[PDB]
């Protein structure tokens, strides 16, 4: 086992992997490039809700009128219908449900604008100096961060067990009222159904401008790690990069990335 690990090369534009028991960087590539993070915004939305210590069992209404980016966006979640704050957090984290994420910011002491301000105040308190939030869903391309800043956010999520628990929920039959209707929801990360993965927290995002993004807390062997991959050009490049990091940390062997991925990065 003296051989050692061969050079690791991911296909994603930016990436960072950190040991959560020492906060030491395992891998870093262009980790300071500002990029749109889309639905990874919902991790901050959940943190802001949990910091307010609002009752999770409270039944709240679907309200999205202050989120301009939600205008005209399709959702199976009906406006004015109601479900627990905990269920709205679950839908936002497991399924990236945009109306659920927006509704959480419309049921916050101090109002919607205060919620957005609290998102930015939390980023500042965590040293996320290149991060900016303008709305709670991630639909805005102006929700930006870096692989390093999202690593700081993943480290902070350790202090909020419910974020990781709801984000790794495999499926959920959600029951709403006003009026009554039930919706089936599944996790956006197929890796949660793979028994070869040990995931504590997972969140994905996608924009046409930067492509696929993935932030996860996972146990690889006997090492809890934070994994952030951003600007993944190819459709499953983010999941493939996670599998590359995992297989590499287990065997020390790295898989050569495809030409199309190699091209995008080199450009």
């Amino acid at each position: 086992e003296v051989k050692g690990k061969a050079p690791l090369e991911l296909a994603s534009g930016s990436a960072m992997v950190v040991d959560l028991q020492t906060n030491k960087v395992i891998y870093a590539n262009n980790a300071d490039e500002v990029v749109p993070i889309a639905s990874i915004t919902k991790l901050m939305t959940a943190m802001v809700v949990l910091d307010a210590k609002l009752p999770l069992d409270e039944i709240i209404s679907v309200d999205i009128h202050q989120t301009k980016e939600m205008k005209g966006v399709f959702s199976r979640v009906r406006v004015n219908s109601e479900i627990s704050r905990k269920d709205m957090l679950l839908l936002a984290l497991m399924s990236s449900e945009n109306r659920a994420a927006a509704s959480l910011a419309h049921h916050y002491p101090g109002g919607y604008n205060a919620f957005i301000n609290a998102m930015n105040a939390k980023a500042k308190s965590l040293g996320m100096t290149k991060t900016r939030y303008v709305e709670p869903t991630g639909l805005s391309i102006n929700n930006v961060s870096t692989a390093r800043d999202l690593t700081k956010l993943l480290i902070a999520t350790k202090q909020y067990p419910l974020i990781g628990q709801l984000s790794t929920t495999t499926e959920k039959m959600a029951t709403f009222r006003e009026p009554n209707y039930t919706l089936p929801f599944r996790n956006t990360n197929h890796l949660v159904y793979n028994d070869k993965w040990n995931i504590q927290l997972t969140k994905t995002g996608f924009t046409n401008q930067a492509g696929h993004c993935l932030a996860m807390r996972t146990v690889i062997g006997n090492r809890p790690v934070a994994l952030v991959v951003l600007d993944a050009f190819g459709k499953y490049t983010h999941f493939a990069d996670a599998n590359r990091l995992r297989s590499w940390m287990e065997t020390g062997k790295a898989a050569p990335i495809p030409g199309a991925a190699k091209s995008y990065r080199q450009q």
